[PDB]
């Protein structure tokens, strides 16, 4: 469609709209007693032009799949986001004054309980990554006409994650993506490093492969024109603005970030801004081209049961790749992402079978998680991202925000624990159980064999929230029948007798070490019950306690993870106070080192001999 | 100090050295059966020229404070780092063959148990930030002549944290820092995005303010010359190389990352490389200018006791800023770092009193932690970095690697929990105790008032490892006398009696809500013991159990944190199986929302009324 070059009356209406947005931002933050009106005011023309000239969307159906997407990366400007959606007619105007109240959903930073918000923002530097996932989806998966617009602050651009997204967008030719940089010179507590050196912002964007246009960010005409031209590259509109634009005495001043105007001042300033507004008549939003395809919502099932064989040896990292590739034959919704580790995580198998649905994210875990979050918005895809579990610590804030965003993403982290051997601790995940258990919408799968891994992949695909699958490097035996039934929150007793002395809880390599310990102990006429949790979160407290009650109330938990936040603390928290129950915990007590896998399990006290000694100790 | 322009015999010796380094990297990785010889071989001329032409260091004293610093950011090239230290005469040549053995300290990636290693690397993209800390220290604190050199991979440059470091270096004019980029075209599992588009690497480095020089990375002469000119800017040596350089048939080939040569192949290739070496005579290292100052190692003590009075009200975040500024008057080694949040964390108090020792890191938490790690190397400074606790999740991998680096850094995270109120969950730390408790060298301080905060700052300054101080936004009353003695691992019973029915454990805001609950329960003739842990890690289990035994074995924990990995799980894990002890937990069960602080404590079940109700329920 052709650009509609606005006339002076449309330009004036956009100016009027921007000033209404300023007034509302001040009124709401003054009513709340907190917030960021100066951060809203530098963006007012940008917001007016995007919502009332450039973008195409259904004002009464913000989540419509055909709509252009807007991502407010500088989330603290939430009051102006609320104001535009009131201006567009979706949000009642009076509700704007209930900003930050416990009786309102117009919270401090945007959240998806708001229909007009796809991803929660408020941790700076993450919105552009989500926007890149939306734009990739639009161009390559939905193959639709919608565009994606993301507004960033200039302080925000100090976050490395933004530059990961900038590079992603140029690698993948996201010519449907626009980043608007609100270059208002000041951060929270000092000027932003580059201040108003517009040329350096242009050079950085261009060096990263973007088409970069410097504009007066308070000129509705310049904004209409810059947004009005599509490009063959991702486009950066580098807008020179002033913080607190339009607030006399505050515009371009320090010491005003996150400071509301006191009532008396707000009244004077609003009268001043209102005096500039020529008409009360509001501009109407313009709707989109309806060319986004239908998407299936049904549960996704593996095309057949697992085809392993009991006794065969396979590492759960390889079983994950096999299983993910298999699931991709069952549904076109499954997509896979990996950070230059596909040959190690075995996500390469999925890339070989379904290349159109694999996204190489390179060595940039923060962005990879944000891409996945963006791809999962509006349920357009079911993403599985993978790397070594250790490197998901690099993306903890993106995972944290993903839960705040009520996102449904799946993450598979390999190479857990000391059992990887010789690479040493930089590559060993020893805190990932602690990390993912602390994510409030998480489900944590720790499959112990190839069958359980395939079942975990299938279950995760159909489970809402942040699903984590912990895979392993050692080649352990298949212990489960292919037709064993698996469920979230259901553990398995893999070894039992009537005279069991202790219930030993292990997972991945430590389950197999526990089974080996059981054989050692049998020689000593000592039987142990062995339990595989399957999911660490939620934990099968009932089976754990029923097992303990059959083994003199004694539990021993053994894990290839640090002591804090892992399996043993999960078990202790579940059963503390239960009459006659005792818990012994074996875990890794300090930063490891290099050696062979079996050597390290011995050094760190979680191998078959350490388990057997613990058991012999306990019976006394 | 003048450049020594090498003669052809020196150049030939540098080539011979590079080829010896190649041979050793192959021998060691073939002996180990794992490792990254192709990643070593692209860097061999770079390593030869740095260690045997450019750098100034004491070969028998790698930690000497006057030495130039070298950071191997692409840590998986460890075997060539080990080779250069053998070439320099510090390491025995035979030990190189023990790479990755449990009997050796020549681990898979570099670690500070090696005298020649300052910071552990292995998680890509972090070395440059550590190097920036070293360089900032050298120019501004030590005010010494040493230079800092950091070798990066090209896939590694996809990490946003690298760009944060690049921007830091140019803001702070680190004209004593050199980044060497090993542009060998290939990542782990595919070509790096830019491959050999050298001009784009130059453009990106220049846009970020570096002097950028493109060289042939296999030309010892071009490397000598590029390293031999000092600049007024941080300098990037953009070296065009080939992965596996010198390994016939493997050079510039995919499918060889992290793959050792089989024995038969190693023997053939080593014979060919050896045929290229003209002399067995080794180059000697050259010592440095000894102008680094003496630094004092003594215990650091506050110049006076805290000057708070019982009953006064102060937020622990403000007490932190006051305490930090006070300690800075006590010791010259204290430095403060903050990520554009100084007005919120109150690190601005330190900046005002000791501006030369404050480092503004901008909105870039991952780099901030790496800067601190670098500043703490060789014990040159005692850093305290601060931001909101939620945003330390952005730096979890840097914190993880800091522990692998045996680093002594101090972290203060403010704005914990729902008690911050209206900003909402993006700003709320609810997983920070889980996170830091999983860091194996950590000490976790959770001060409940101003006095405890000042004592925590003092103790942290003198405590090794990763110290975390969790501060709070509500103003709560001072409950401790100024002369109260505090120690790591020692809790305090702040309310007790002979007829206590429950031991309630709270911290920060929830300690105060517990005291309020006790006044409430007094109406009901019900007495409760209240315990302040002070440190969450390590926990005073003795005092907690002694308390529980005086209160019918009953413990209730209440915390402004998620359930997993926090205070309640620490306590449960500590007492599980103790006869007669029960533990009940109150925490935050899901992603919160905006409201007034008191309304959120109420909504999420961790206020005085929730505590009292829980107590009543235990008594029945
Ligand atoms: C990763 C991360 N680190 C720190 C913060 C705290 C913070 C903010 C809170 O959302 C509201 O004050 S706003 C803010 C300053 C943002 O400055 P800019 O990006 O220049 O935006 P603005 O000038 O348009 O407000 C910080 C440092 C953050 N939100 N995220
Ligand atoms: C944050 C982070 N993400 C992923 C990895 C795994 C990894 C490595 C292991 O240390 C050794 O294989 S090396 C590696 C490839 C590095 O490629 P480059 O930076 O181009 O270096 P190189 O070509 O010089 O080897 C990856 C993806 C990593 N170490 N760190
Ligand atoms: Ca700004
Ligand atoms: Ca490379
Ligand atoms: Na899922
Ligand atoms: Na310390």
């Amino acid at each position: 469609e052709s650009y509609h070059k606005p006339d002076q009356q449309k330009l004036q209406a956009l100016k009027d709209t921007a000033n209404r947005l300023r007034i509302s931002s001040i009124q709401a933050t003054t009513a709340a007693g907190s917030g960021h009106p100066t951060s809203c005011c530098s963006a007012a023309e940008i917001m007016a032009v995007l919502f009332f000239h450039t973008m195409r969307y259904k004002s009464q159906d913000p989540r419509n799949p055909h709509n252009d997407r807007f991502v407010l990366s500088k989330g603290h400007a939430a009051p102006i986001l609320y104001a535009v959606w009131a201006e567009a007619g979706f949000l009642a105007e009076a509700e704007l004054l209930n900003l930050r109240k416990i009786s309102s959903d117009l919270d401090g930073h945007p959240v998806p309980k708001q229909a007009f918000t796809d991803v929660a923002t408020g941790s700076l530097g993450q919105g552009l990554g989500a926007a890149c996932g939306m734009a990739y989806t639009g161009k390559y998966f939905d193959k639709a006409s919608y565009r994606v617009y993301c507004l960033l602050g200039d302080g925000e651009l100090s976050e490395g994650s933004v530059w990961e997204a900038m590079a992603f967008a140029s690698i993948y030719k996201l010519d449907n993506l626009v980043a608007i940089l609100d270059i208002n010179r000041l951060g929270q507590s000092d000027p932003a490093p580059l201040q108003h050196q517009m040329d350096i912002y242009q050079k950085r964007c261009e060096a990263f492969g973007w088409h970069a246009i410097i504009v007066d960010g308070h000129s509705v005409e310049e904004l209409c024109k810059a947004f009005g031209q599509a490009k063959h590259q991702p486009t950066a509109i580098i807008a020179k603005t002033f913080k607190g634009r339009g607030i006399t005495g505050v515009e371009d001043k320090e010491s005003w970030h996150g400071k509301p105007l006191p009532k008396n001042m707000a009244e004077q300033i609003i009268q001043e801004i209102y005096s500039q507004i020529q008409s009360k008549k509001k501009i109407l939003a313009t709707p989109p081209q309806e060319d986004a395809p239908s998407v299936d919502i049904a549960n996704i099932r593996m095309p057949s049961l697992p085809s392993y064989k009991v006794g065969d040896k396979i590492a759960t990292r390889k079983a994950y790749g096999q299983a993910l590739a298999k699931l991709g034959h069952a549904s076109d919704r499954i997509i896979a992402l990996d950070g230059d580790t596909k040959n190690s995580t075995f996500s390469e198998i999925f890339k070989k079978e379904h290349p159109d649905r694999f996204i190489e994210c390179y060595i940039a875990e923060q962005n990879m998680v944000s891409i996945a979050v963006g791809c999962a918005t509006r349920n357009r895809t079911v993403p599985f991202c993978s790397t070594f579990a250790a490197f998901f610590t690099r993306a903890f804030d993106q995972i944290r925000m993903a839960a705040i965003s009520e996102s449904n993403i799946n993450l598979c982290g390999s190479h857990c624990g000391v059992s990887i051997g010789e690479d040493g601790p930089s590559q060993m995940a020893l805190e990932d159980l602690a990390m993912f258990r602390s994510v409030p919408t998480s489900t944590v799968f720790y499959p112990s064999d190839g069958v359980a891994t395939e079942k975990a992949v299938e279950l995760a695909a159909n489970t809402k929230g942040i699903c984590f699958i912990r895979t392993s490097r050692p080649e352990n035996a298949i212990i489960y029948n292919n037709n064993e039934d698996f469920q979230v929150g259901q553990a398995k007793v893999v070894l039992k007798s009537k005279d069991d002395q202790v219930t030993v809880i292990g997972a991945g390599v430590t389950l197999h070490e526990a089974l080996a310990a059981a054989e050692l102990l049998k020689k000593e006429k000592i039987n142990i019950r062995v339990l595989d949790p399957f999911t660490i979160k939620p934990l099968d407290r009932k089976l754990i306690l029923d097992s303990a009650r059959a083994t003199k109330g004694r539990i021993l938990t053994v894990e290839d993870h640090y002591y804090e936040g892992g399996i043993g603390e999960a078990v202790s928290s579940a059963v503390v106070g239960e009459p006659g129950i005792t818990v012994t915990h074996l875990a890794v007590n300090r930063v490891p080192r290099s050696g062979k896998p079996a050597e390290l399990l011995k050094m760190f006290g979680i191998d078959r001999d350490a388990i057997a000694q613990a058991v012999r100790g306990l019976i006394t």
